[PDB]
């Protein structure tokens, strides 16, 4: 047995803070977390422990080290039949990964509405409030493969499973309301340009790169979405902090046969939070697997990600009175304009027990629509309901791909089809066809009603010539990104302009970022002039005049928009580093950690080397990481408790720590003699406002900082951060 | 609702003759039919009955008839997903059919020895007369597509997956006890000789074609198993009516380490029966499913296959005890030299319910052996090892081919092995490698032992340089052939000449002819003159003084290598057409029928067209075919009672049912008036051996004719059917 | 040497007709047919007189009889990579049939206009009666697998590849003009009732059963196709001996724009023959590749299939 | 086999030898090659037995293995050389 004696192999199954235990499969860490989806799985879930280890074919194997050869020093035998399933299997694990939103982390959960929606739809479910229906939801990247960084600039996917009692029902958005392109004819364009460069596959998880902005520059309709991604909202800090949309419009239909149009929100219930481009891009390099562990050790703390799905809806009649479209997915619907009414609540509560067979193989389609809901026409919508079924014949290897375990509907489904690779389900109907009578017809056509009744289409004329054409209505480009810039607050707006400027000096090809400017000044002349100033462009008096694209609807600005003007801050499962020092003032720590605990913000503990140190009273402190091994960018605010100060003084890593924080403008809080880090990062001795101070760390200190780390960043100490060399 | 209101598109669910109901799905035919295996497949069963239809997505289906489109003439919209989810999957219904083998039959069944054989091995199946092995087998031809027909000339496959509790255990066997070919480098040669020439993909199901007699011109090796293709083996009569062999020696290990030398033997308790060509033949233009529709209909009304298990056994001491090395494949073991030891019992017991998803799908590998068996050196056997798990990697699309349901072990598989295309398993192991001990090492390894017990190799010892070389042991071509030739009757001696003579007539270069009779004059000068004649070939003087090949071990013939030498037919599950007339007299019915059924054979009632005939007594005679629908081809006998026989004696088909049966020497009896049919086949007023005839059908009329059918045809027919035009 | 001195194993390189020498690739048996596809693919042609046997890799192998093993009655190593290299590529050489059409039969040639059509087409192969257009030409039957008869009673497709200047045009279509179903989302239905049933998999290349016969008999828009799958159009005595058929209306559109409602056919010069039901059924067992073997002999005769 | 889709994965451009290579394989997933061999086996008459086995020589030969000695029992063990 080669277990340690003491079990500290194996994680307690109960929900611990990240970093107390061994991160640990779903159903091994939390057995008592259930819901239908997840028992339904029980089918084909492997243990292991008291289990020989045998071939694929049942066959007990004596000697998994060796190979079988003619004497100990030999040739391998071609009949060692176990090697050679062992190493076939290992030789064919990979499958093709998704086109785009390879790199994706995914949970179980549920959900359920607030009230019955039955006035507006027939959608299951969403008729009662007590009916729980499971989900599984992946967020994602777009851009780089399932092994690319999480952090990296870039729209985020957030699709959601959820398997009703009437279908699977897939709800595949992103974590803004718009897209890039108006046509799915231009998706493979958009996409190529944005992904690594076809002659030497670089640059990986990154828009920064002459082909994209060339595209960007020829097609303004990408505009919208480009100041989004640009913007903060292009590097959450966490799944948990970031907003999901469906973009399109898209119908429900009640049981009088009613079509609303409605876009589908999620408002994240832990509130809006990103990261800066620096921490970002560092944190790549640090942790390349951020997102992905922080989803998966908030659902181990219990710190569960919830959502808020919310429509806005719009009568068949509303159709057509804004000045935009609705059917272009470059447009927004302001919330000033249609507010979002709240629709029900989603709770991820579960990981995963296998991430290649939950979450590689996970199939997620927006043609996944039950009956109460319906398309419209949208020509980016349209094409992408031909694209996810298509594309899981070679990705999931074919048509059965609603076998494999995690695809499965947990409500019946039955119907004549047969055959394809893989077949699991053994039909045992005489026919295979209908209209058949040697069943008697079954499985039956259900005629379409209120409720388990057969899909319809909504009856939407439809009058006009075969045409390839984009409807004029369309051709409007500049408005929906100026509306999203005036309603930054100027420190986002800088962030906006640091984006664009950032990513234009790696475009190599100079016209190339002349053009984008010039698309710049027909948003907004402040903001072309910003970015052109850290170009070294100068604009033309022609760019100058350009006359500003008009407001949305009369709306000057639609503070939605931003991240962070209207405060929604919820600091529970945050995490605060905490810098040891060999004699720690156990008095400090022990007021530090009450504080946080009473709000459900973490702690690790840090120091110079692993193992523990011992506090002034005695008690044995164990260390989580060095300063180095978890760096500020891992963290949402950073405290030093008193003790042995002289002992972290002059460590570079230790005073590092603090002046990384600082420059991400993380709050700081510096106790009794930790005071003396005042000086690493030059702040005067009156103080100042994001440095929480005091002789020790009492009730008074541990407010003030928790204060600071729910409005999530420092934004007035920006102006003194270009004097940092960090 | 499309039923019949009488009920009668349901068969009936419980044994019934061939014809009396539709064939259905295994478990709605015989639903009280179990084993273990049939038990586990439960979970992926599907129904049908009272379910409405869905799509895959689990979404109830309103209209089936119709795609969705803009207007009722309009053009079809790409929105249209329950379209296109059903034409998805009809466009990828297919996967690639077997290399070899491709067409074949499969049945479930159980398996039992008759006593514990574990004094001679330690394999856990055959420990217990009490323990009972579910088994799936396939039976096939080799050469033709899965569309080919059943009743071509060729060998067949019989492969028997035993679902151990051990492991799987596969034995991958032929109806011929040797192969044609020595060393597995040479199966892509031999099989692309035999298979469709490569430029037209000309001749399906068949060896009569230059390609397959260049090569066997070529590599005297393979006369041997040409030798038994050109013979009555090469067309059995069913699959319950032939051998099995694993060809190969193989060892068996008991609890000792004692390895015993084994070829594994099926003996048809059935007996052996073979068709002659020209009924083979036009069979596959009248009934290409004829064989598998055989064996669905046996298993259907209790006629189940039964075959016994033997071993023949060489201690390892006697290895070089005979004139033929073991280990090579083209040589058999004669029966005279080492017996047949009986085993145990196998019976095929239920159909499939989806041909598709368990016989189509079903992956057999030879190299899938349990504890207390192993390989050895034969080279042919050798190189198979690698083949059959190679080929499933595209044939059933990636590695877990074994996870598919009808290939899944019933007994525990733990390992750790994970992902691949279409993984099912979800493994909760914190561990995906050994050793490790964050889960304690498990799934663990198992030493070897009595029982249940590690594999472990036995320890043979190999000496020798790394050579591609045949063993000169091998170099010996013509004495095997020349044995089963002499232990043939001579009738079967005649069918050989006539095998070797038809397809050397297909032969379109004239010297591959020579050639090939130029090889048969080093096994038999009688044979090679009678073949030579039937192709206008004379013999060189050097020919007709070709010194024959020594006789095997003494032995000048073994009679064993006869279908017929040695009656051991069985008449259960026959099949006996009975020729209707408009005027049946009952009395001869009645007693022709209650001798059929008193012996389980069965009967089919033909005339001129479908519907009833009313007897002489008003009695109603159900039709099940016309002549012409099911020729003579179809059936073990033929009878034609009296009644109005002016009704049929001028009808062609009635006529030519006689003559067909006539020629292909089966037994036919003719009762009253029906003698009137003698002058058509040209009988004598005194009669002949093998036509019975009385004024009415009984005293012994039925005894003599059931005794006929026990000796399968009339061989002294033989010289009067090339008068007949038929 | 293992060819007869004679040189009788291969055949003359001039047309001959059916059974006088043994059929040969069709580049081999009329090196000097061309037309511009034929001639495209010369890059891809591989040859074989005069080489050496190599892997796939270009190592020659100098014993193509033996695995390596240790010792010549020993086991076979698995460093032996020129037979895994033989067997892999054995052992994958399957690829899936076609769900439908499965059994064809296929020839090169070329299509010509008899004048130019372009009062009614732009189309560019129908623009000038000089403008040679290469082809490929597939005949089949519809339900059978590949390896299934070729007289059985079906319907028989016939689609030819046109290679023209300005794209691919494939013509898919069938040997009787219309087809058994209105919709193409009962597509999936029809052809599993008329395939080999689920249970057993029978019959192979037949009508003949059930589950057909039930679709049949409640969809009467089966009718008319059904009908001349009861004709002796559902046994051609060859696919010389056959019509063609496009079934849909399709339109041509001219360079003004016009569109005109066409409907294409194909006319066999040969002229129309077909089996007698019970010759059929007997030729699918002496020669279940009667059509296939007809076809290729006929070119190689010079009886070349031509169809308006 | 399913990295690149199936045996013919020497086909692929970048994965061709410059050097001839002729043999009597055929068919698999995206076949390239269209072989005129009347023989797809050896050995034949057909194609007076091309492409031939080349014996081994100094230069141009066939591949032959080093006849290198094996001896011992048929074992899964680590030789203690290794330990
Ligand atoms: C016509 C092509 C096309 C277009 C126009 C879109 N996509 Fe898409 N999307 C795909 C074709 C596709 C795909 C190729 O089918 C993917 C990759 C593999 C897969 O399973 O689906 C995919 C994956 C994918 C995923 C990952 C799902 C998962 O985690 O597995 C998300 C979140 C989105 N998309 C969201 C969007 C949004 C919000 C779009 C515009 C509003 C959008 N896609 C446009
Ligand atoms: C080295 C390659 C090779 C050689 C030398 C053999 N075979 Fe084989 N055999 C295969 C490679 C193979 C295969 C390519 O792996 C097949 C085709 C598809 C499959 O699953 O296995 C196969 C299938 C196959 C089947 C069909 C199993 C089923 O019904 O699915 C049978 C009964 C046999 N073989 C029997 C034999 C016997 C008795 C042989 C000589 C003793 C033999 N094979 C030599
Ligand atoms: C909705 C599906 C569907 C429908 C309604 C049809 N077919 Fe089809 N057809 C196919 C789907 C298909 C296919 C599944 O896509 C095939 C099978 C394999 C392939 O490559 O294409 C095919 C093959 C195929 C072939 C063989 C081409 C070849 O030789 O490779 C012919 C001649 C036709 N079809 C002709 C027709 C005609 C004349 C139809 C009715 C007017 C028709 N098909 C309806």
């Amino acid at each position: 047995s080669l277990a340690p004696e003491d079990g500290s192999h194996r994680p307690a199954a109960e929900p611990t803070p990240p970093g107390a235990q061994p991160t640990a499969p779903g159903s091994l860490k939390a057995p008592d977390t259930r819901n239908e989806k997840l028992n339904s799985l029980e089918d084909v879930r492997k243990g292991s422990e008291n289990y020989a280890l045998t071939t694929n074919q049942g066959v007990r194997i004596a000697d998994d080290q060796n190979s079988l050869r003619a004497g100990s020093r030999g040739p391998t035998l071609l009949e060692d039949f176990i090697l050679r399933e062992k190493i076939t299997h290992f030789d064919h694990e990979r499958i093709p990964e998704r086109i785009v939103h390879a790199r994706g982390s995914a949970a179980h959960g549920y959900f359920q509405p607030y009230k019955s929606l039955s006035d507006i739809t027939k959608a299951d479910f969403l008729s009662d409030p007590n009916k729980i229906t499971p989900v599984f939801v992946r967020f994602s990247t777009v851009q780089g493969g399932a092994g690319s960084a999480d952090t990296v600039r870039d729209i985020r996917g957030f699709a959601t499973k959820f398997y009703t009692e009437e279908g699977i029902f897939d709800l595949v958005g992103n974590n803004t309301p718009i897209f890039f392109i108006q046509d799915a004819h231009k998706f493979p364009d958009f996409v190529h340009a944005v992904k690594p460069e076809p002659h030497w596959a670089i640059p990986q998880g990154q828009n920064a790169h002459d082909t994209f902005w060339d595209y960007v520059s020829l097609q303004p309709e990408t505009l919208h979405n480009v100041m989004w991604a640009m913007s903060d909202r292009g590097i959450p800090r966490s799944y948990r902090t970031m907003e999901g949309f469906g973009i399109h419009t898209f119908r429900l239909i009640n049981a009088e046969g009613k079509a609303t149009f409605v876009r589908f929100h999620w408002k994240p219930l832990a509130g809006k939070a990103s990261l800066v481009w620096d921490e970002a891009q560092k944190l790549t390099g640090r942790d390349p697997d951020f997102h992905r562990r922080e989803l998966w050790e908030a659902i181990e703390a219990g710190d569960f990600p919830e959502y808020e799905l919310g429509f806005q809806l719009i009568p068949e009649e509303d159709e057509f009175k804004f000045d935009f479209d609705l059917l272009d997915p470059t447009k927004l619907i302001p919330e000033e304009l249609v507010p979002v009414q709240r629709v029900g609540k989603m709770v991820l509560n579960r990981n995963p027990d296998n991430f290649f067979a939950e979450n590689e193989q996970a199939a997620f389609h927006p043609g996944h629509i039950v009956p109460g809901l319906d398309f419209t026409n949208d020509p980016l919508l349209q094409g992408r309901l031909f694209s996810y079924t298509d594309t899981q014949i070679s990705r999931l290897g074919g048509p059965n791909f609603h076998e494999i375990p995690i695809n499965r509907p947990t409500c019946p489904y039955h119907n004549f089809q047969r055959d394809g690779m893989h077949r699991m389900g053994i039909d045992t109907n005489p026919a295979n066809y209908e209209p058949n009578s040697i069943n008697d017809n079954w499985p039956r056509e259900t005629p379409p009603g209120p409720k388990r009744g057969g899909f319809e289409s909504y009856q939407e004329r439809v009058e006009g010539n075969k045409v390839r054409e984009r409807s004029p209505s369309f051709g409007e480009y500049y408005s929906h990104p100026r509306l999203f810039w005036l309603s930054q607050t100027p420190f986002e707006q800088r962030h906006i302009v640091d984006g664009f400027s950032f990513e234009l000096s790696k475009v190599v090809r100079p016209y190339i970022r002349e053009r984008v400017v010039d698309q710049l000044a027909h948003i907004d002349l402040t903001l072309a002039q910003a970015v052109a100033k850290n170009l070294g462009i100068e604009l033309t008096d022609d760019q100058l005049n350009i006359t500003p694209p008009p407001d949305v609807n009369g709306l000057k600005k639609d503070p939605s928009l931003s991240l962070y003007a209207i405060p929604d801050g919820d600091v529970k499962g945050r995490v605060v580093a905490i810098l040891l020092n060999d004699e720690v003032r156990s008095a400090d720590l022990l007021a530090i950690l009450k504080a946080l605990k009473a709000k459900g913000v973490h702690a690790k503990l840090l120091y110079s080397r692993m193992g523990e140190v011992t506090a002034d009273d005695g008690t044995v402190l164990p260390i989580a990481a060095t300063f180095a091994g978890a760096p500020s960018l891992t963290v949402d605010a950073v405290i030093v408790p008193c003790g042995n100060i002289a002992d972290i003084a002059d460590n570079g890593d230790a005073n590092y720590y603090l002046m990384e924080a600082y420059k991400h403008l993380k709050p700081i809080a510096l106790a009794g003699d930790a005071r003396k880090f005042k000086a690493t990062i030059k702040i005067a001795d009156q103080g100042e406002e994001g440095i929480v101070e005091a002789d020790s760390a009492d009730g008074s200190f541990m407010d003030e900082l928790l204060t600071l780390m729910a409005a999530h960043r420092v934004w007035s100490r920006i102006p003194k951060i270009d004097k940092i060399p960090a």
